[PDB]
Formats: C-alpha cells, sequence, structure tokens
C-alpha cells in the first residue's frame, strides 16, 4: 500500500490518503462502506488485478488515511477521489464502484465529475437522503463515538451487516468486519456520520446518468434491501441489476467470488 498527500478541491485542500493500487489496464476505483476501510474490497482487488487496474483507498477519516475532524461530506469524499486520480495521472475516465456509504460518495462523484466516469458500480446503497430521524441518529452517533469509540456501532451494526449463512459458515469474515469497525478512527466515524446526514437527495440524479451502471445487492441485505435496490436500478439508464445469493449488506466479503465474477463480467463489456 501507499500513502500520499493529494490535492483536493474540498477543505482543507490537501489530504493524506492511504490506498492500494494493483494491476494494469482499465482503472476501477472501489470505495468502502461505513465505518469500514479499504480491506473490505481485498478479495476483488486481489482477483480483478489480473485484468484491470484496481485502486482501493481508505476514505478520509478511515483506515490509514488522514482524519479531518468536523464534517466529511459525500462531496468532499468525492473531491478527494478526483484528487487521487489526478495524483496518479488517471486524468481521463475510470470505473467507480462503491458500497453503501461508498455508493453515496459515488453519487456525489457522478454529480460533479460526470466526464470522468466510464461506468458506475453501486452496491448495497440508496440514492434517497436521510429522513429527519435518520439525520438525528447520525448526530447522536457522532457525539458518542467521539467519546466512547465505535464498539457500540459494532454491536448495533454487525447483526444487520451480514446474513445468517455468513455467521454460520464464515465466522472469520464476521470477525474481520468487527475489527474494521472497532479500529475506525473515532473522529473519522463522527465526521462521516455528520456528512451522511447532510448528503443531498440523489433520486433525480439517476435518470440523468450517462455511463453504464451495475447495481448489486445481497439477497438478504437488511440495510439496503433488494426490493428497494431493484426499484432504484429501474431509474438508471443502461443498468444491470444482480442479486448475490446468500449475502447480506456486505456481498464483497460474504460472497467474494460471486461479487468478483459479477464485476469482472460487467467490466469486460465496459472495456470492450
Ligand atoms: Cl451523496
Ligand atoms: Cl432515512
Amino acid at each position: 500500500a501507499q500513502r500520499v498527500k493529494i490535492t483536493t478541491t474540498a477543505t482543507p485542500g490537501e489530504i493524506e490518503l492511504a490506498f492500494e493500487d494493483t494491476g494494469t489496464g482499465l482503472p476501477v476505483l472501489l470505495v468502502h462502506g461505513f465505518p469500514l476501510d479499504r480491506t473490505m474490497w481485498k478479495a476483488q482487488r486481489e482477483e480483478l488485478c489480473d485484468e484491470f487496474r484496481v485502486i482501493v483507498p481508505d476514505l478520509r477519516g478511515f483506515g490509514e488515511s488522514q482524519v479531518i475532524p468536523g464534517v466529511a461530506t459525500m462531496e468532499a469524499m468525492a473531491d478527494d477521489l478526483a484528487g487521487l486520480c489526478n495524483h496518479l495521472g488517471l486524468t481521463g475516465k475510470i470505473v467507480l464502484g462503491g458500497l453503501s456509504m461508498g455508493g453515496y460518495v459515488a453519487f456525489a462523484f457522478a454529480r460533479k465529475y460526470r466526464d470522468r466516469l466510464a461506468g458506475l458500480i453501486l452496491c448495497d446503497t440508496r440514492a434517497r437522503p436521510d429522513s429527519p430521524e435518520a439525520k438525528e441518529n447520525r448526530r447522536r452517533v457522532a457525539e458518542r463515538v467521539r467519546r466512547e469509540g465505535p464498539g457500540f456501532i459494532a454491536e448495533e451494526m454487525i447483526p444487520r451487516l451480514c446474513c445468517e449463512s455468513t455467521f454460520r459458515n464464515h465466522p472469520e469474515v464476521i470477525e474481520k468486519i468487527r475489527q474494521m469497525i472497532l479500529s475506525a478512527p473515532p473522529e473519522g466515524v463522527a465526521a462521516a456520520a455528520l456528512g451522511m446526514a447532510e448528503r443531498p437527495d440523489s433520486t433525480d440524479l439517476l435518470p440523468a446518468l450517462s455511463c453504464p451502471t451495475l447495481v448489486l445487492v445481497g439477497q438478504f441485505d437488511a440495510i439496503s434491501p433488494p426490493e428497494e435496490m431493484e426499484a432504484m436500478a429501474r431509474t438508471i439508464p443502461q443498468s444491470q441489476f444482480v442479486v448475490i445469493p446468500d449475502a447480506g449488506h456486505l456481498p464483497p466479503m460474504e460472497q467474494p467470488e460471486r461479487v468478483t465474477q459479477a464485476i469482472r463480467e460487467w467490466l469486460r463489456k465496459v472495456h470492450t
């Protein structure tokens, strides 16, 4: 992995991002969920790099990246991604993928950096903003995580993140996810929670998209259910919708081979 100071149009103008960059060819940048880190996408990075260039950053405030206290808007996160691609000399088009919060970042990127997208991969996410109660709950999470750390978040989220089959067959995957949460920087988690609260409604962005889009969801996703994701996909032109069996909210970790395959086969067409 690498750690580089990049120039970003978001405050504070410069930020240090940690990231993986593996393979050659078409660039595919994959964005993790909340409150996880780049290792969420490790199986896909390690497998897809035989055919594509896979770039996987820790977002601001997560993993090994710089923590910028206050609010980390989805726009700011997207600006950082643009600045990373600029740093790397990927100044043309990329495929951008994101899971959950990372999908919110992808929407912010598509808003602002349309002409940099060859394609979008939207996993286990939604285009609607937070409801008023959801916003308030973000503020409560932010306030508490700054003081107590993310243990309470792991306790609340783990049962909602993965399906029953994962708990049974892959307890090691559960534990990897738990350690990602437990290790997340408290002020980075707070800043992202506040950023999620403030994110705009992307509903009307979707019909205006101009690149092919893959929409992927776990069969048993409790957080962004498949029914709602299918409806979201029907608003996106040039979309493909895939349900990953025997996965909850984290298909890349729960069913890594099936996710890698779905992405690989879709990328081949974007690419050809
Ligand atoms: Cl957003
Ligand atoms: Cl909501």
